[PDB]
């Protein structure tokens, strides 16, 4: 938990309260004190002892790095050591919903219309990371009304949040004999594999032309 | 003490974690997890959760550990649903309540259950005989219970027609066409007097 002055990266989860110091930085006479510049946001504090610290729990939603320089200054405030990069990873936590960007689509499909060709877009939004599950959406239709002897009309790619006729809606959507469906379509953080995720749902309107 | 989520079924592209520190690797290897000398932390080929769900391995430097890795192995869809039975055998009284069940059929997944791999949706393919389009079954399409339907609890008539053969199908991914796998069974079903 101490060492030389020198370039390092430190990973700190979001949402986590400190309990112990992040490191103690030692330099030589004539090393007297140090400084910490950058984005310390009045969260990192480095003391005359040289220990780097938070006080306080981070959101990565807020700032996600914080870029920080610690210098080892002398009696005069005079730099002797470094300036020097302190990187603080801010490691994510799944804290975020995924909202669709509408609560009420409208869109049209015509009768004979390719399986599996999209005619209408559903999106989300999730503010966590998205290189981890945390932002990592899962696209699902849970409802197709009328629905008929549980045959699937349309289908959803759960990735892109692209809407197409499956097979039998292709071959089956006759506007005189129904002209509208309602889905009602499903997101999922965590890539739709957990229960411990968080889930939005929106309502799309559908005319068959 | 750190968790890993690794995907099933994929060649490794990346390393797991390098630790910094002589590092030693110990628990539920199974000759895949490897850390190198200096701690560089991988697997040399594919996982399977149907093996192996979690590797509980330790990671102690050369002193310090042993610390727990947990390896989660992420599900994907590799396994087919299958029924319980290829043929079923049931049996309904005539002018049954619309929707009461009267026979179940059951497939299972042995992917996860928890995700769209392991979740499975019934479906009657084909009613036989069937009267001007009008199904007499439905299936609830999560449980696999078939009842009659309005029209079936009106018409099934022993002294007409006193078998019917159902075609069900079992899908996972929730039974959405794109990715999943399916099984088929035959069901005969006699009608008894009212
Ligand atoms: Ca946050
Ligand atoms: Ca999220
Ligand atoms: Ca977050
Ligand atoms: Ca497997
Ligand atoms: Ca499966
Ligand atoms: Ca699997």
């Amino acid at each position: 938990f101490s060492g030389p002055l020198k370039p390092m990266t430190f990973s700190i989860y979001e949402g986590q309260e400190p309990s112990q110091i992040i490191f103690q930085f030692k330099a030589n006479p004539p090393a007297v004190t140090f400084e910490l510049t950058g984005e310390t946001d009045n969260i990192f504090v480095i003391e005359r002892e040289g220990l780097l610290y938070y006080n306080r729990a981070l959101d990565r939603e807020t700032r996600s790095t914080h870029n920080l320089q610690v210098a080892a200054l002398d009696a005069n405030g005079i730099i002797v050591e470094g300036p020097v990069p302190i990187t603080i990873e801010v490691k994510d936590i799944n804290d975020n919903r995924p909202t669709f960007l509408q609560s009420k689509y409208e869109g049209s499909v015509r009768q004979n219309s390719r399986p599996g060709k999209p005619f209408l877009y559903v999106n989300a939004t999730d503010l966590d990371d998205p290189a981890t599950p945390n932002g990592q959406l899962y696209y699902q239709i849970v409802i197709q009304l009328p629905m008929i002897n549980n045959v699937m009309y349309f289908q959803i790619n759960n990735k892109t949040g692209a809407i197409s006729l499956t097979r039998e809606g292709s071959q089956e959507l006759n506007p005189a004999k129904n002209p509208s469906y309602n889905l009602v379509i499903s997101v999922k953080d965590m890539g739709g594999q957990s229960e411990n995720s968080f889930s939005d749902t929106t309502s799309v309107d559908i005319i068959v032309t």
